[PDB]
């Protein structure tokens, strides 16, 4: 009889994932997934292969790898969600994922994912769990700013407000939920540099480029200075930063949008050849060598390193 649905629901509800949650509200998603269990040594996910599931570990250590063509391949681990990011962006698998010990959980498809993603409370949750594995892809930056201050930056993460449906028409019958959630781990189309107060402390400020499409050399610009931190020198050390980034991911030309009386922004922006037009002002800018930025080496090259390992860990 399908009543094994309602066994599946309470094996899911049992989940640390699912805390707080009734069984019953989970018998529509347990009908949508695949119970796995892989033994040690076991490929849960090929590098090349199409994306076709992700899965949801209720125990087990996995290890994820990139094989290439010119030495052996690089081998990490995730110590819960695997496989998700590639899956929603119809995107091959670019790294392969093996079972360390045995591995039990349950397989879903895209459609299992987006039901989990408007389950009350469900949306948190699993960005708190992409910002858990980013976050040991991130080494705060401490930096001195033109008063002496000292801060800490980072590129943003999921979950940071900081962050918050343009170059996603690269994804099919997507739903509104879908296309937040990848928007939490994009960092190719639309990278944001953070300042924080203290190295695990709070955002006091963001700057960012999105791409006017994806892909595309043209991006709009947009940097936000807390109240307090204006004349610090904050807005232009992120500059820096996003020139390195920009310059590194292949964009080549920055633009800006911003009401008058903002001045702020606007000496953000005459700090490069900007010329405004009004509308709220215009203007558009030239992206500048990697030569140019004013840190010294080290910090230009701590800054594309921090750029390099969270593009990568989020499989761009
Ligand atoms: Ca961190
Ligand atoms: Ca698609
Ligand atoms: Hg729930």
């Amino acid at each position: 009889v399908a009543e094994l649905t309602e066994v599946r629901a309470a094996d899911l509800a049992a989940l640390e994932f699912f805390t707080g949650c009734r069984p019953s509200a989970l018998e529509p998603l347990a009908t949508q997934l695949r119970p796995l269990k892989a033994e040690p040594g076991q490929v849960l996910i090929r590098q090349g292969d199409p994306a076709l599931t992700f899965m949801l570990i209720e125990s087990g250590r996995v290890q994820v790898s990139h094989a290439v063509a010119d030495g052996p391949p690089i081998v990490l681990d995730i110590e819960l969600i695997i496989g998700e990011i590639a899956l929603l962006r119809d995107a091959p698998r670019t790294a392969t994922v093996v079972a360390a010990e045995p591995v039990i959980g349950w397989v879903g498809d895209r459609d299992a994912f987006d039901t989990i993603l408007h389950l009350p409370g469900m949306f948190d949750r699993l960005v708190r769990i992409a910002r858990q594995r980013l976050a040991a892809f991130i080494t705060p930056i401490p930096v001195q700013v033109r008063t002496g201050e000292w801060f800490y930056l980072r590129p943003v993460l999921p979950g940071d407000v900081e962050r918050t449906y343009r170059r996603f028409q690269s994804v099919r019958k997507p739903t509104r939920a879908l296309l937040e959630y990848l928007f939490e781990v994009d960092y190719a189309d639309h990278f944001v540099w953070v300042m924080t107060e203290g190295a695990l402390g709070p955002v006091i400020a963001d700057a960012r480029f999105v791409r006017e499409g994806h892909n595309a050399t043209m991006a709009e610009v947009a940097f936000t200075v807390g109240d307090d931190y204006q004349g610090r020198g904050i807005g232009s050390f992120l500059m820096g930063a996003l020139i390195v980034s920009a310059n590194y991911v292949g964009v080549q030309r920055f633009n800006a949008r911003v009401l008058t009386d903002n001045m702020a922004m606007r000496k953000i922006m005459d700090r490069l050849g900007a010329v405004w037009v009004r509308e709220v002002v215009m203007t558009e800018v030239d992206v500048p060598p990697v030569d140019t930025v004013p840190f010294e080496p080290e910090l230009i090259d701590q800054i594309r390193d921090a750029t390099r390992k969270v593009i990568r860990a989020v499989s761009q």
